[PDB]
């Protein structure tokens, strides 16, 4: 920070407002066109949205950082260095064809994720010259168009653009957490109430760009825009935007990485055993490299991303369209959900049920009162005006149509809560009939007609009233309030400040029945390990008599005032062991999913909101539905067609099977890796030679790989996708110990067999061992997959899918006839005689009997 731009702020804050408007060349009316251009000449323009792109050739090292191709790499090259053009060749196209996939794979994110903040669709209101003839007005118009001495109005909700100084504010509170580090809002008022000068960033009467304003409404008048800004750059995202990669490639990397680990602890070991035993120290580390080379499958990040992609193929014809692959990880391993009651737990259609006064007896003049508010309404059509429309008889609305003629309508505004329409039957007197929500019913009202007498309003009748529409939620009826006045006839155009001491008729009552199919869904979503959490914005009462017909046990409810005066981890605490949250604003519902963020659960939240959105931008995995407003589809994860829980619900058991087969894949691969890897460590003392070759080795993960294509096509038992997903190497590292052992003793057994049996017991006639280990390496891998892919019994219990069996036996004709090929003179590779078939045969089926066996002893 220079000290000459930290005193400039301290002058403009302290200095008049007066003088300010000559200062910046600017009127308290507005900027024409003229004087917005020449101040954007002289001063310059504000920080434009662009951004710095990323270039094609800076994109592929960031697409190439990851530990398994630079491991890859490492690999290629040295085979490369010991005289191996075939194998190097081979791992540069695996590493190619990983890197390609995951190019297109990043642009998809970058796509689907291309910053923090879109600073593109951020607009700022100006009052501008919109009729270019003093009416001016207010514009919604880019940051960077944003001159300096322009007038601005700030909103809650509303990020600052530029430097501006507080002309007028009402109760103004923006979070400088980012320019000054504390998070608590600092109160932004008109005029500097702080004593102490000469602290610019702390200074009340100024704002600084970057910083939101919490709440409250202000205008002010931009003071620097540019380069000039306090925060400098606040744009030079050029390098290192996305930081954070997806959770799919870190689970690819954290997998890699475990056998990085095995392979530096491993290698090594057998670099010493073989290498001191025989001093041939060139073979040592020939044996270190076919150690290394052993345990890394060539086509993991390839198998693993087809599964995914599959996963997003197969949901998008359940009416799950999800947007990202890695979106899937976390559709599998999510366990609460959180979501909105209408339209998920009730159906949007809202019949009307009841005509009740205050009273609560059975009137209609609350009918005839409600239906020309409802009628002669020019507004935006409303489902539930449709609805008490509806709710009326026909000759009754005709007769009403005739004696009554429309006059003046005040549109609704959340301000207010409510909506007037002014109607009159003569030209003496006109009739304002007004209907909304109940507390601001009786907050503009001053009189009410009980038993169609007028009564002054004590606080009696407001308690009893209280009660009676207490009694009618918990029913779990939305009440609406409907108030009249009389006013003499007038020319003038009544506004918001004409509903005031009005007559309140009486309240109108309505319900929305719950889905049919949402008790079942909301009973399977427990089955599946989800706790399903309603964050409702409606009544307590309403939220809690709604989850009864549901099923869902609503227990006791929290309110959102409560929830205001916790901190983070006692509302953590509370949000565990509840259900139900009840007037609830959208940052309640925003800290409320980070608060359940934080223990581990994958929290998902459902929402079709415009106000929704940041709500789907904090959790885990936001939900959101075609229909709904844009930006919350655009800020989702999954869009899924419709809403409905038993999508939902199918969806989150699909997206279980993809992940339950993307592991399942990794476990098998990691296993039948370290058992031949440990086959080679324990053998490579005796063997002057080495057991296989790095070019043999390859080859046989290859073609294992080839076969493991398949297995997003696999068929996962229901016992896999009963609970949610977790992925975690202290499992894979400990069903490779147990898993591997078991290869290594009958592949110890091969070594026998050849080192005696076939007499290949010189160096001279390695092939012959080194052939023949491979034929049956590469069959029992492919084979053991039905054996271990499933808890319960391989074939008369639980079987495998069509392709998966198909390619296991492609894969073995491969092996077994590959020697038997002009292939083999290139791959080091002779042909077996005819007496090692048998042997194999019963190699293999013993393997296969006994792994099956061990098996049970996993728990
Ligand atoms: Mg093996």
């Amino acid at each position: 920070v220079p000290p000459s731009l930290s005193a400039h702020c301290l002058k403009m804050a302290v200095m008049p407002e007066e003088e300010l408007w000559k200062t910046f060349d600017t009127h308290p009316e507005g900027l024409n066109q003229a004087e917005v251009e020449s101040a954007r000449e002289q001063h310059g323009e504000n920080k434009l949205p662009a951004q710095q792109p990323s270039p094609w050739w800076v994109h592929l090292w960031v697409c190439y950082r990851n530990p398994f191709n630079i491991l890859l790499t490492i690999l290629g090259a040295i085979s490369y260095a010991t005289e191996d053009l075939f194998a190097a060749g081979v791992i540069a196209l695996m590493v190619a064809i990983s890197t390609l996939l995951n190019f297109i794979q990043e642009a998809r994110s970058t796509k689907a994720a291309d910053a923090l903040k879109a600073m593109v669709s951020n607009t700022a209101t100006v009052l501008r010259v919109i009729n270019d003839k003093g009416e001016n007005g207010w514009l919604e118009i880019p940051i960077d168009q944003l001159v300096p001495g322009d007038i601005i109005k700030l909103a809650a909700g509303d990020m600052i653009p530029a430097d501006l100084r507080i002309l007028q504010a009402r109760d103004l509170f923006v979070a400088q957490a980012s320019l000054t580090g504390e998070s608590l809002p600092v109160e932004k008022a008109a005029t500097t109430r702080q004593p102490e000068h000469s602290n610019p960033l702390e200074c009340d009467t100024l704002c600084f760009m970057g910083t939101t304003v919490v709440s409250g409404t202000a205008q002010a008048m931009v003071i620097a825009t540019g380069a000039n800004t306090w925060f400098g750059q606040l744009a030079g995202r050029v390098s290192e935007q996305e930081s954070e990669p997806n959770a799919f490639q870190q689970g690819i990397s954290r997998v890699s990485m475990l056998l990085i680990r095995f392979m530096l602890v491993m290698a090594p070991v057998v670099l010493l055993i073989n290498g001191y035993t025989k001093g041939d120290w060139w073979e040592a580390a020939l044996f270190a490299l076919s150690v290394a080379v052993g345990l890394t499958p060539e086509m993991l990040p390839m198998i693993v991303t087809s599964t995914l992609a599959r996963g997003a193929v197969k949901l998008s014809k359940q009416k799950v369209i999800v947007k990202h692959l890695d979106a899937i990880q976390n559709f599998g391993a999510m366990d609460i959900l959180c979501t909105d009651k209408t339209g998920t737990l009730t159906q949007d259609k809202i019949v009307l049920e009841n005509h009740t006064d205050i009273s609560g007896k059975t009137s209609e003049r609350v009918l005839h009162s409600a239906w020309l508010n409802s009628h002669y309404q020019t507004g935006l059509k409303n489902l539930l005006d449709t609805a008490v429309l509806e709710g009326t008889d026909e000759e009754s609305a005709r007769s009403l149509a005739s004696r009554w003629q429309k006059i003046d309508e005040i549109p609704f505004d959340f301000e207010r809560r409510r909506m007037s329409v002014v109607v009159a039957e003569n030209t003496e007197h006109h009739q304002l009939v007004c209907k909304g929500a109940l507390q601001e019913i009786l907050n503009v009202c001053s009189q009410v007609r009980h038993n169609g007498e007028i009564v002054p309003l004590d606080d009696i009748m407001l308690r009893k009233i209280k009660r009676v529409t207490d009694t009618l939620n918990r029913q779990g009826l939305r009440v609406v309030a409907v108030a009249t006045k009389y006013l003499p006839a007038r020319e003038g155009d009544y506004q918001r400040a004409d509903e005031s001491d009005l007559i309140l008729e009486g309240y109108i009552a309505f319900l929305d029945p719950p889905k049919e199919t949402t008790a079942p869904a909301l009973k399977a979503l427990k089955a599946s390990g989800i706790t399903v959490k309603i964050l409702t914005g409606d009544s307590e009462l309403v939220a809690a008599k709604v989850c009864h017909e549901v099923g869902l046990d609503a227990g006791e409810v929290v309110i959102g005032s409560d929830i205001e005066t916790l901190s983070d981890d006692e509302l953590a605490n509370l949000a565990q062991r509840t259900t139900l949250f009840a007037r609830l604003t959208p940052m309640h519902k925003e800290r409320i999913v980070t608060l359940l963020k934080r223990e581990g659960h994958v929290v998902g939240f459902m929402g079709d909101g415009i106000n929704d959105a940041p709500a789907l931008r904090a959790a885990d995995i936001g939900i959101s539905v075609d229909g709904a407003v844009d930006i919350a589809r655009e800020a989702a994860d999954i869009i899924l067609l419709e809403k409905s829980l038993m999508v939902l619900e199918e969806g989150v058991i699909e997206g279980r099977r993809t992940f339950a087969n993307m592991l399942k894949y990794i476990k098998m691969t990691a296993s039948s890796n370290f058992g031949n890897v440990f086959s080679v460590l324990v053998a490579s003392a005796f063997l002057p030679f080495l057991p296989m070759l790095p070019l043999h080795l390859l080859i046989q993960n290859l073609l294992y790989d080839v076969s493991q294509v398949a297995i997003p096509f696999d068929n996962v038992d229901d016992e896999q996708i009963q609970k949610p997903q977790r992925w975690n190497p202290a499992d894979l590292g400990r069903f490779m110990i147990f898993f591997g052992p078991i290869s290594s003793i009958f592949d110890i057994l091969t070594f026998c067999l050849m080192w005696w049996v076939f007499h290949a017991n010189t160096p001279e006639t390695q092939t012959l061992f080194q052939s023949g280990w491979f034929v049956v390496g590469l069959l029992s891998q492919t084979l053991i997959v039905h054996m271990i892919r499933t808890r319960r019994v391989p074939f008369i219990q639980s079987c495998a899918s069509w392709p998966l069996m198909i390619m296991t036996v492609i894969v073995m004709i491969v092996g077994i006839a590959l020697p038997f090929s002009p292939l083999a003179s290139y791959l080091q590779l002779q042909a077996l005689p005819l007496s090692y078939f048998p042997w194999l045969v019963a190699i293999l089926a013993g393997y296969m009997t006994l792994t099956q066996l061990v098996k049970g002893f996993y728990s």
